[PDB]
């Protein structure tokens, strides 16, 4: 049932996996490359600081049909008791090119590759946001911690969205909102204005969708900077690099985004390129302070597909 293996089979696969090498370690826990029967899988071990995200992500992938080529493929989840301690495991497909964050730092893009990246992200986010009826379907889902580190680059040049630990869900069946309980907040650098100034409507599901659109505009910016046009390209930078420190505070960000009304600068060279011009316009329409004026994920998907079809 759900998105991955049957529940007893999930226990079996998890116990048989060997961890080969660690590819990420932090306050959150660890990500490892591992192997089941000579096939690479990704194994996340959650730290005790972020156990509630394991529960939320596991409950989601197992009670909902979430299969899409732009959402990280869930395989299994398990609880173990290694030695004088317990461990929470999430297993997914392994993507060897790694996060978009790492990928953007090591390579530049052409028009096709830039668009394949941003279009695949849009498809994944629209698929999350949109409800599917019937017993096959899914509730509407908002992510709440979208950023370049939570997007992986697959081998084919497309990406997938990862980390549903902060997800909220909605159905039109009840008009009911499932927020769960997780003290974790989004990455401060990607927090929308309504979150930073605590005006966000927390009983309205649309609010969370619009927070994702804010954060998606910022990722659009990160990617576009790396598309070459006329021999010119920018260095990789994170959103708001020039006005906040590494690991910025809540107050730092509120000052930048709400008080000073700052938004990512649009390089002027983008205006000589038709694709970058169009992406700059999209970005703007993700960055309105008024959450209700922002574009939807589906609209962004359709707009990127139109831009994709104008490529000669
Ligand atoms: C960010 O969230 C996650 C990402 C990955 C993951 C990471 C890499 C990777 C490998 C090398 C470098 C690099 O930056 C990333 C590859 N495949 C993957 N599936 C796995 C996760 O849970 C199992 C995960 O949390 C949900």
């Amino acid at each position: 049932s759900g998105s991955g293996l049957p529940f007893l089979v999930q226990r079996t696969v998890a116990r048989e996996i060997t961890l080969l090498e660690c590819v990420g370690k932090g306050r959150y826990g660890e990500v490892w490359r591992g192997s089941w029967q000579g096939e690479n899988v990704a194994v996340k071990i959650f730290s005790s600081r972020d156990e509630k995200s394991w529960f939320r992500e596991t409950e989601l992938y197992n009670t909902v049909m979430l299969r899409h080529e732009n959402i990280l493929g869930f395989i299994a989840s398990d609880m173990t008791s290694r030695h004088s301690s317990t461990q929470l495991w999430l297993i997914t497909h392994y993507h060897e090119m790694g996060s978009l964050y790492d990928y953007l730092q090591l390579t530049t893009l052409d028009t096709v590759s830039c668009l394949r990246i941003v279009l695949s992200i849009a498809s994944g986010l629209a698929h999350l946001h949109i409800e599917i009826f019937g017993t096959q379907g899914k509730p509407a889902i908002a992510h709440r911690d979208l950023k370049s580190k939570n997007i992986l680059v697959k081998k084919n040049g497309q990406c997938c969205i990862a980390d549903l630990g902060l997800a909220v869900m909605h159905s039109q069946s009840t008009n009911q909102l499932d927020v769960g309980n997780n003290p974790r907040v989004g990455t401060k650098r990607y927090m929308a204005p309504e979150v930073l100034d605590e005006t966000i409507q927390v009983d309205c599901f649309d609010s969370y969708k619009r927070v994702d659109i804010w954060a998606f505009g910022l990722v659009l910016w990160e990617v576009a900077r790396r598309m070459v046009s006329n021999g010119i390209v920018e260095d990789y930078k994170p959103p708001f690099y020039d006005v906040v420190p590494n690991d910025p505070s809540f107050e730092d960000m509120r000052k930048v985004v709400c008080v000073d009304q700052q938004r990512p600068n649009i390089p002027n060279r983008w205006f000589s390129d038709p694709t970058l011009t169009s992406l700059a316009k999209l970005m703007k329409e993700c960055w309105y302070q008024n959450p209700s004026a922002r574009l939807t994920a589906l609209r962004i998907k359709k707009t990127l597909t139109k831009i994709d079809n104008s490529l000669d």
